[PDB]
Formats: structure tokens, C-alpha cells, sequence
């Protein structure tokens, strides 16, 4: 499980490969599991795999952030019912982290593209415009995206000397 | 992973055994190498094995909540330096999360004791409550407290039949 946590790097570049079908479902297997607050389990998944929708999903942040989701093979928008709960962030991010660590057990790469609180342009919010594309009810809000694919880079794994262990307090700050 | 995720439920009764130490070490590996917004590693730990200081945590929202954490042998309380990133809560709930499913691997139950937006009473936040009993600067955030130790209750493991399917969606909501 260290060793696990320890190989897991974000990858934006991916092989020209899809996710099968068998991986995709155990990756939304590991998402329907989350603990969300309450046992409410605020969020919804958009499974998203045609290559014009991810290209102008790619566009959600005009300004960087997403643009690599052009050239992967499969996507998942998180979004979650805010009127449900006040911690859907939370929820969302726990299922996210799920989603990510499910695909690296499969060898999959990820990278989670943040939305909450970023812009799509100075007019426009990044939850606005993914809702406009998929479709989505105006009483959702979309935490992020996570891209999903064979990884296309080389990323060294963290060892122990990338741990900040003078991040951890002991009975006070 | 799913067998592993189908098993993993939240436990508020525990044993009264202290949680050793090489599993509290694989745990906090587990929450430092948690993957953070701009690779910025906002959140802070404070670990609390301190029966006192347990007792006053568990008072941290007079309506309930975390309780149960005056039977505690451990506690992780996650922190974030709210200055640094507007997603602290993003990369707060990452850390919480690795937290738990390390514990998990480790034949401990744990349970996460919401502190963002939640009240100690109608006057002042449970945040605010927590920085004071942990002597916490101002410019840090409380997201939320774990607490750890070995399960004093059974819990049944999850079912495929228990997914929510309905909360997939292909290509649009
Ligand atoms: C964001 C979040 C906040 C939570 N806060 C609390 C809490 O304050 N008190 C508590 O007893 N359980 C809390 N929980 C645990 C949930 O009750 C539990 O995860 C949910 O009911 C699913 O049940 P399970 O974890 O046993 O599978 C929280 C869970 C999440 C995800
Ligand atoms: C909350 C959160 C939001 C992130 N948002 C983005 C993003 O919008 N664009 C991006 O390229 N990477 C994003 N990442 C990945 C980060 O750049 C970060 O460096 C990475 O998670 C840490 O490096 P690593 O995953 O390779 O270990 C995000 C990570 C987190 C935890």
C-alpha cells in the first residue's frame, strides 16, 4: 500500500489506447464504495469517452489547467447534488481519490483536473461550462475531472526522503 | 481493491488497545504521500494519543458528531494551511482518505469526524474550538478529525447490490 501510494504520479499523456470496458467498471465499482457524509452520497459520474466531448472538455479552464483530457481515451466529471449536503466537496474528493487509486491498480495513469473555484474565462465559471456540455442540472456543481489512460510519460516514483515528516504535530501543534 | 473497499466501514466502538507504533508510521507515510493541488501539500497532522486531549476533541460539535472519540485510542486531526490554496479542502479530504484506507490495510477501523462547516455550538465553530484545544494558528483550517484504533463492533461488508448505479452517467447526465 506505501509502496502502491508510492508509484502513483500524475500522468497528462497517454497511449492511443482505450480503457476497456472491464477496467472502467471496476473503476466506477471503487467510486460507488466512497464514504460520503452522512451515507448521503452526494455525487454523480459522468462517464465521458467521445473525442469531441473531450476536446471541448479539454477547454473547461481557457486559461490551463485540463487541456491534456484532448488526447486521453476516458474522463469521469465528478459533480455532486449541493443541495443535498455542505460537505459535497468533501464527498466528491474521497470518490475522486478512489476513482484515481482503483486506475493505478489497473495500471492506469490519472491526472484530477480541478473545477471548483476556477474560471473557464473571466465571464464564465468552469462549472458552467461543463454543465452547458453535458447537459447537467443547475443544482449540481462539478468538483473536478479526472482523466484517465495508459501512460504515454516517464515519472520517477517518491521515495522516502520526499516524506515532510515536519508536517506532523503530536498532541498539539 | 473493491474486496478490500467493500470490507472498509466506520467504526466508533474500539478496543481499548493503543494503536502501535509501526502502524501509526505506515499511516502518516500513507497521508504524506498524498497527491496535493500544485504538488503544495497545504495539510498538517496532528496526531493525538492523549486521553485528556481526546476527551476535550470529542466535545468539538456539543451537538454530536465525535463522540465517540472519547473511546479512542488515536486521532489524526487534519489541518491545512488556508493561505497557500482555496482547494486545501480538496487536498485535506485526499489526505483523510489515505489515512483511512491505510488503517484499513492495517486491520484498524477508523471513522472521520466532520469539522469544516460544522458548529461546536450555535456561537463557534467546531474549528475554531479544535485550534485552541491544539493551540492551531489562525492561519490553519480544521477539516476534519480520524479516528483510529481497533474495532470493538461489527459491520457488515458492502454488496454489489448496494452500488447506485443510477449515479453513473455515459457521455451526458
Ligand atoms: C465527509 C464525511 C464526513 C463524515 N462525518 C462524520 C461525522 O461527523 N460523524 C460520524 O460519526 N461519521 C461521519 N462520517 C462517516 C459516515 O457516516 C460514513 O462514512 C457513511 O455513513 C458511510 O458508512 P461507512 O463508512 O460505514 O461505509 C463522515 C463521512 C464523510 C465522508
Ligand atoms: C485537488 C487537486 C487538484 C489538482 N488539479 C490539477 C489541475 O487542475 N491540473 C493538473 O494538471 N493537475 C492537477 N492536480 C495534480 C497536481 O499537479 C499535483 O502535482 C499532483 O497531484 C502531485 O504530483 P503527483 O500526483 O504526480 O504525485 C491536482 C491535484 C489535486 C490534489
Amino acid at each position: 500500500m506505501i509502496g502502491f501510494l508510492k508509484k502513483r504520479r500524475s500522468i497528462r499523456k497517454y497511449k492511443d489506447v482505450e480503457v476497456e470496458k472491464e477496467k472502467l467498471d471496476k473503476i466506477l465499482k471503487a467510486a460507488l464504495l466512497a464514504p460520503s457524509s452522512k451515507g448521503l452520497r452526494t455525487w454523480e459520474f459522468i462517464v465521458v469517452d467521445d473525442k469531441e466531448k473531450l476536446i471541448n472538455l479539454s477547454q473547461c479552464r481557457t486559461k490551463g489547467g485540463g487541456f491534456f483530457l484532448k488526447n486521453a481515451p476516458l474522463a469521469i466529471v465528478i459533480i455532486a447534488d449541493k443541495e443535498k449536503n455542505d460537505v459535497w466537496i468533501e464527498d466528491a474528493s474521497i470518490a475522486a481519490s478512489y476513482i484515481q487509486l482503483q486506475a493505478h491498480e489497473l495500471g492506469l495513469g490519472s491526472c484530477w483536473i480541478q473545477v471548483r473555484n476556477r474560471m473557464y474565462d473571466d465571464n464564465i465559471e468552469a462549472d458552467k461550462y461543463i454543465r452547458e456540455e453535458l447537459k447537467v442540472p443547475s443544482k449540481y456543481s462539478v468538483e473536478c475531472i479526472i482523466s484517465i489512460g495508459y501512460s504515454d510519460e516517464e515519472k520517477k516514483a517518491y521515495n522516502d526522503s520526499d516524506l515532510d515528516y515536519k508536517k506532523v504535530h503530536f498532541n498539539n501543534f
